[PDB]
């Protein structure tokens, strides 16, 4: 999958999580988010097509994904404990990371 | 320090960070934040005086601090990297965590 | 709690985990480790009594605790997920963090 | 890149790091390590071709990558901070993660 396309998988699963009823559903939604993040990992964003893979601005772009993945990692443990509402809140809270990268590189 | 006291330290240093000029100032403010968070970890909040240290709400209260500390850890690396504005935004973004716990347990 | 003493709580519970039988035992051992680390957080080590709270060396000493706490945080989730052996391995593996700090500052 | 291929990228850059002189070299090697880890994340290992992507076994295989990635993230901060030797030692210490997974699923 491509960048914008991974981003839509991130967006749709966030919606899936918000609305879910049970631990297995968030389980699965977060799992798909993790894969999408992992895929996005090496992608070059339109805004930075000029920059090299070594620039400060590529390094900082990627860093945003480390944060996201670490946060999906944690939400997933909460899910795996059947702290369903707790996992939804963590899912909701990670929008701060989405936003922080969008405001810089999108 | 007690829990309200640690919270003030957190709120104050956030202000310090927002307004700061150089890396050393942010470094220092985050460092104090990290100590306050570390101290607050063991505390019992008024709202849960009547629950047990082993409660769901106690295990979830504590968890918020691990999030915050992890996020202060990261912002500090940015500061140490002279990515000052980057560190200020990370500082800014962890109000998400502050708020999430306040809504629940304040 | 004073530093060496927190360290002994860290060492004793590591033994406890290594030998445990059930999830609840490891839960409790890791919980106590977490509190010990959180207390140790701000302590000044003998080797650095002449250094300032702001020095590079104090910052780097503190950093080691960030790592330990984040690793205890993770191991705890594994315990809470009834993945007992997985949690014992994670407990076993964070000896690397113990060691890395001892070799520098002990 | 395939699983075995990502593993060699991991092993090679570890060497590169061991032997390095300056921080850009470590920076660059860790960066490549993170991409390899990110790519590997989705892989199915030969030992579990017969289990399902939903298994206890697959969930636990994947978890090891999150650990490794989290550890590469941290070591990279150290590199970015010109704490070269510190970054080398962190690189070295994450062999504990490499080994833990190999003992289990290689
Ligand atoms: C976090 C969970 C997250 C979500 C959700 C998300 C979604 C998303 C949308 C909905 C878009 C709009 C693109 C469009 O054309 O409609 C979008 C675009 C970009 N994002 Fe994103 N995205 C999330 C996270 C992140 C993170 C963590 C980063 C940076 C590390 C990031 C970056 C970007 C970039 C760049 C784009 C634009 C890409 C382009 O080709 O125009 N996003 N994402
Ligand atoms: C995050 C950086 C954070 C900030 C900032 C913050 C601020 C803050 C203030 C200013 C108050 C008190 C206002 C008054 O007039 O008394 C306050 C109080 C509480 N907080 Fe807080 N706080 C932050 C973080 C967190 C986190 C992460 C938690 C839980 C995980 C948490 C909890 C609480 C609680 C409980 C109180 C009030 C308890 C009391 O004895 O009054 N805070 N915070
Ligand atoms: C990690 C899990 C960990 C263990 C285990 C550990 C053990 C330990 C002991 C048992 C002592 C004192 C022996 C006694 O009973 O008298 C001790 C002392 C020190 N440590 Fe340690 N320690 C662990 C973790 C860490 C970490 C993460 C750091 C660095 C940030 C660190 C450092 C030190 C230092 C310095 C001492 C000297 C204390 C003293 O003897 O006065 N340790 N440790
Ligand atoms: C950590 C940085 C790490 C290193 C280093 C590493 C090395 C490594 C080598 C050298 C091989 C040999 C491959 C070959 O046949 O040519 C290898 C293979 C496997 N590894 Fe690995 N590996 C590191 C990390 C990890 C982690 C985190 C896991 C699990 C989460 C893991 C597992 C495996 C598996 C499985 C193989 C075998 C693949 C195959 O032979 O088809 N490794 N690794
Ligand atoms: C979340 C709700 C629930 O019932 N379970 C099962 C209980 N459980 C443990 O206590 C440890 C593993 C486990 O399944 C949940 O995880
Ligand atoms: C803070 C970040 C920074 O880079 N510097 C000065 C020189 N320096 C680097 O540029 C990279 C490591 C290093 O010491 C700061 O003072
Ligand atoms: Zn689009
Ligand atoms: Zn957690
Ligand atoms: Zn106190
Ligand atoms: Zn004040
Ligand atoms: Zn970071
Ligand atoms: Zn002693
Ligand atoms: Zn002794
Ligand atoms: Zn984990
Ligand atoms: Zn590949
Ligand atoms: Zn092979
Ligand atoms: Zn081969
Ligand atoms: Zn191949
Ligand atoms: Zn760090």
């Amino acid at each position: 999958a491509d960048l914008e396309d991974n981003m839509e998988t991130l967006n749709d699963n966030l919606k899936v999580i918000e609305k879910a009823d049970n631990a297995a559903q968030v389980k699965d939604a977060l799992t798909k988010m993790a894969a999408a993040a992992a895929d996005a990992w090496s992608a070059t964003p339109p805004k930075l097509e000029d920059k090299s893979p070594d620039s400060p601005e590529m390094h900082d772009f990627r860093h945003g994904f480390w944060i996201l993945i670490g946060q999906i990692h944690d939400a997933l443990h909460l899910a795996n404990e059947c702290k369903v509402k707790e996992a939804q809140a963590a899912a909701e809270q990670l929008k701060t990371t989405c936003n922080a990268c969008h405001q810089k590189y999108r």
